């Protein structure tokens, strides 16, 4: 590496190296763990971990650790040095912050822009996930600046962009690269149906839909390709607080990205870490600098596999996995295999479920025309699979994801304290 | 390499940094279909000269030339891609090249307060498809302030969320519109912190995008515990094109784009008077702008100022009603609410223009609130001489308590639920 300190995809032609290549940074990423209040206080008393070999007897650091040093106990660095500060999703009521230097945002850019289709200057990129606190919007516009991509910033959940304005610009940019929930994938269909466009036809320049965020079937995702032409639907997994950890091949697997971060499965019966199989997602990233993570237990029920791919990479792959109804155990995944299963002319992409102690509850919207075979479809597929006791609801469009989210516009308004006589005063001081 | 605050001693050295770059300008504006058909069968404008016949470019050109007829480069160059505020159904499309990026960041930095390391900067604008948002967080990212990414009008950050991380991370800088100031105000005191004293390490807010008179910006600084308030001037399209000095001026950043005031009667174009901003960026490859008519009502003075910066100051307007014998305005309207005391704690307020009446409401506390009434009627009276219903209301009738107070989980879409919980967050999530 003349140019390039981090490593790339081919730097290691065995399992071996890359052990090596990963064991060869703990000496620094133990140094600069010990700055932060959180391990320093850890290891108060003892001696601290310093060598590759001391990383093995490494107490695993838990999200309510995070939590819990809310905001700034994961420090390492002076604030001088951070470049942005995030949040997690979920409680807003137990904020989890994340924090990174300009140098630490080189290796999240790098991490994202691994995309097996790839991203290039000839790319017109829509990122639709938020920019509000959590890492994800900003992750993306990085990485499409860092590639030359245009970056349109879509952002998500903002008044500013509904998905009427979502489809306009897919449509009307030529939009060749979206980043969005895989939620998100089926809405910005629905919004084009209902703008009368076609997924499948009308938007020719879209190449690639990059998703993440969600638990994701195979099937559902061969559905969402589908509904949008067939083009790649191309996953990866992180968190606020690691950024992306694993990214898809060009096989349909994610691979970890396990030169940027030791990946170990943690067995919450046992309490013992290993290098691949079933159990909880503990992630030491290598190249950060602002707060050190020594074996960060994401807490994501993960089966992660050395076996080889047909990619060819030298690196893990990964499964994400994220309700007992009497004799059966019912799981979103299996539940969305059986959903996304029914023939694509049926238009079912939105459901919803519910487990009662006897009986599952499960709504889909689909048209009138197809609802009642969807109805008996899902129902027969429900008894062949799981055998659990079913009342399933056929709804009409609009039901669940109301016309309105699918097509209304909204003006970007600013305050206004006077107004003529003939207009609605309602938008002064609450105008978004 | 672009000029800095200081690279020029006279009004002649700044009209020199100007006209220097005319010729380059002029070539690239020929690049874009819509100045090539402009010019189409005519000998274009190539010299500092020639830029004094050049037609003015409205909003209007803009918005037909939808999306890409303004673009001077090939697509690959573009790093990001805007649209404006304003009607939904006719977009203004903005872009830039990482160049282009590098003058923006450089002219919203120019804070008479400065951006440094040791600022934590919450950036409060919206990031849909606007270019607020990442203006100020480019800029913060140029001077090594730490970026805290607010955004604005998105369901994952409310006020509440905001005002806990104005607090607990120690937020020395903000960016948002002058009304979302005063909003912050009211959440801070709903989550039990006072604005005026329980946020030592606040030292300066920026804001922009409102008509904002001396008296409220005066208050906003006084409801803060008397920090700052530094106001720029800008725009979706062209970003910050003024900043405020020391001595509370605005100030045209003029060492980096050409500003002149447009007579729309005559459609004479002038140095310095009344009338329509016109702007010709000079650092802007991806979407060149001649002559940009922001059809803001502004007032440009070459007038030396206290603070020592060699560049002309402007006051911006922004156009009212007849209301019997006056014509009232916002701005003048502002200046009577505003002078109301703090304590009266007057801060959301609107009016309706009637042929023979001004109604207003604002919202004051039931023991302040007949006095409030009466002396801000005496104000109008004393002031415009216009008849006016004004109407005292309890706060939370114009800002709702729940805007103020709501907390709201940033969740993602689940498709199985256990008996007991909401599945109405399903698909619909948000
Ligand atoms: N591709 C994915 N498949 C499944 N779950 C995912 C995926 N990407 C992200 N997640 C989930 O989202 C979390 C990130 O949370 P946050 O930092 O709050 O945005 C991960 O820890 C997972 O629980
Ligand atoms: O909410 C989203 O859309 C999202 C998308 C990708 C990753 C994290 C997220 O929260
Ligand atoms: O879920 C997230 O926040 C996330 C963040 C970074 C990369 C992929 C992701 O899913
Ligand atoms: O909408 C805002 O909050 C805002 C703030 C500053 C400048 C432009 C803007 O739209
Ligand atoms: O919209 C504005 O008024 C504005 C002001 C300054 C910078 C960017 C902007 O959009
Ligand atoms: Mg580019
Ligand atoms: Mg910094
Ligand atoms: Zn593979
Ligand atoms: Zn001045």
């Amino acid at each position: 590496a003349m140019s390039r300190s981090r490593p790339e995809l081919g730097d290691w032609s065995s399992p071996a190296e890359l052990a090596e290549l990963q064991r060869s940074q703990l000496p620094r990423v133990l140094a600069q763990a010990l700055r932060s209040p959180f391990y320093a206080a850890r290891y108060r008393g003892t001696t601290p971990p310093r060598t590759a070999d001391d990383f093995a007897g490494v107490e695993v650091t838990a999200k309510q650790d995070l939590r819990d040093q809310y905001p700034f106990g994961m420090l390492a660095v002076g604030r001088e040095h951070l470049a942005t500060y995030h949040e997690s999703s979920g409680t807003a009521g137990e904020p989890t912050a994340s924090y990174y230097t300009e140098e630490d945002w080189t290796d999240l850019a790098e991490r994202f822009a691994r995309k097996w289709t790839g991203i290039h200057p000839s790319d017109t990129f829509l990122v639709r996930t938020p920019y509000g606190l959590v890492i994800t919007g900003h992750l993306a516009q990085a990485a499409g600046r860092l590639r030359g991509a245009t970056v349109v910033p879509g952002d998500a959940r903002s008044l500013a962009t509904p998905l009427s304005r979502m489809v306009r610009v897919l449509k009307t940019l030529d939009v060749t690269l979206t980043w969005c929930n895989p939620t998100e994938i089926t809405m910005l269909a629905a919004a084009a149906k209902a703008a009368g466009l076609r997924p499948d036809q009308d938007f020719p320049h879209l190449r690639a839909m990059f998703t993440a965020a969600e638990p994701l079937t195979e099937v559902r995702r061969r559905r969402l390709s589908e509904i949008w032409g067939g083009i790649p639907v191309v996953e990866e997994y992180g968190s606020t607080e690691t950024g992306t950890i694993a990214g898809q091949c060009p096989e349909g697997r994610m691979h970890l990205w396990a030169d940027r971060a030791i990946f170990e499965v943690y067995d919450p019966r046992t309490g013992t870490l290993s290098e691949a199989g079933r159990g909880q997602m503990v992630v030491t990233p290598l190249y950060r600098d602002a707060m050190p993570l020594l074996r960060y237990n994401l807490a994501d029920d993960v089966e992660v596999s050395t076996d080889p791919c047909g990619c060819g990479w030298l690196l893990p792959t990964v499964t994400v996995l994220g309700h007992r109804i009497g004799p059966a155990t019912v799981t979103q995944q299996r539940l969305e295999e059986l959903v996304f299963s029914l023939p694509a002319a049926y238009e079912v992409m939105f459901w919803r479920a519910k487990a009662h102690p006897d009986v599952l509850e499960l709504e889909f919207e689909a048209p009138e025309p197809v609802r009642q075979r969807a109805v008996k479809e899902l129902g027969a597929a429900l008894d062949r699979e799981l055998g659990v006791p079913h009342r399933i609801t056929g709804l009409a469009p609009g039901t669940l994801v109301p016309a309105e989210a699918l097509t209304a516009q909204r003006d970007i308004l600013k305050a206004r304290y006077l107004f003529a006589e003939d207009e609605d005063w309602d938008k002064a001081v609450m105008y978004f």
